[PDB]
């Protein structure tokens, strides 16, 4: 069914892919199903060169013979392929559920353009349903959580705010950062909240993405698949 | 001769220092005057607890019998005593010429007011002669120096940015980042290059303070010791 819907958006998605391509490669459930794709059209020809975001999607990419390079060595990509845990108005997506949203905005920042790979459940007429994760440092982690609440309070969000754990632990990021995980319901402002969450100090970043998709691939329940783009927002 | 003044500005300071005050320790040469005075008053009786924001000035600490937490248990702190490479209009702050500018910030943060300790010479009519320090991801950090570049050509800035290398090894601060330092000459607007240079996907945080110092203690060549608000900025 999803699965179904993910691998169709993930086929689409793959006719934008030409020769000589550098691509940022996103994670999550729906770009394993774009990876391995990705390879069997590798291993009948086509010539890519892949920025994985993170190490389950790269561990992917290698499995199925897709070329894998650095940013080091490819500053400036051709074209992003990612997920989102929700698509909002212009665009706007909240990502970072798998924990991997540094490498991932990284990615799409470095790239001339960003297509999102969804099923339609993905597409929310407002923002928040799904808790924005926020990735922290561990040095003064508490009052960081407590300029967070401050900053909620100020623009009129409630929820609570969850560290996330894995098991005992917290949850380390690759960039070796730790997570908290937003439920705030709705989120009306997302560029004003963004700002706010950026300008806290032990904030490293969170999974607003603004201004930085430009198509959504959004395979329907009645079988279209459709290319939208922000303005279909 | 600035030695004196930084132990001038110091020996002030350490007057608004008062029995049981949780504290926030800053770092620099200045703050490194700062320790000692203050392990000496703490010899006489005087009660204190301090977050230190640099592993040196957490040695110094021990060294001088300093008692020293952190933020997890004293999540809020009463004052915090810092120094500053630069001091500008409304007692904006450039910070970070010591590699500590993100825990410095943290505490900054999470303190009630924020005293900025200074000989003279810091005291500037316009920011930005000090290279601006800014701390990066590791992952994506080309990237990331392209997108400063880019963000720098939109303000009208202008100048090196050069990697802090502790050796032929980057240096590494103490959130595992790296630090780009930006030679810009000239920072006329300091709040828009804040907001930019944050939106950054890569940029963790960077060495402008804006309104967080709530008074400065400079110590002038003159011999007169000035506390100062930010209204006289
Ligand atoms: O990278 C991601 C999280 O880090 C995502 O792409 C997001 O979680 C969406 O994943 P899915 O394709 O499973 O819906
Ligand atoms: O921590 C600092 C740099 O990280 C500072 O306090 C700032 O660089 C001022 O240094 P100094 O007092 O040595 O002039
Ligand atoms: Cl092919
Ligand atoms: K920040
Ligand atoms: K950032």
């Amino acid at each position: 069914n999803v699965q179904q819907l993910k691998k169709m958006a993930a086929l689409k998605a793959l006719e934008f892919v030409e020769d000589d391509m550098r691509l940022g490669i996103g994670s999550g459930s729906t770009v394993n199903e774009f990876i391995p794709l990705l390879g069997e059209r590798v291993a009948n020809g086509l010539r890519v060169t892949c920025v994985a975001t993170s190490q389950y999607s790269e561990q992917l990419c290698h499995k199925f013979g897709v070329p894998i390079s650095t940013l080091e060595k490819i500053p400036e990509l051709d074209l992003d392929i990612d997920g989102a845990d929700e698509i909002g108005p212009e665009m706007t997506l909240i990502k970072g559920g798998g924990g991997a949203l540094l490498h991932e905005k990284i990615v799409a920042s470095a790239s001339r353009a960003m297509f999102v790979i969804a099923d339609e459940t993905k597409m929310v007429k407002t923002l928040g349903a799904f808790a924005l994760p926020i990735e922290v440092n561990p040095f003064g982690i508490h009052a960081t959580r407590i300029a967070i609440e401050k900053a909620a309070d100020n623009l009129g969000l409630s929820g609570e705010i969850t560290l996330r754990m894995n098991g005992d632990d917290p949850f380390k990021t690759d960039g070796g950062h730790f997570i908290f995980d937003a439920f705030w319901g709705r989120i009306l402002q997302p560029k004003l909240l963004s700002e706010a969450l950026l300008a806290i100090p032990g904030v490293v970043e969170h999974g607003l993405f603004l201004g930085l998709a430009s198509r959504a691939i959004v395979a329907m329940a009645d079988s279209q698949i459709k290319v939208l783009e922000p303005f279909d927002f």
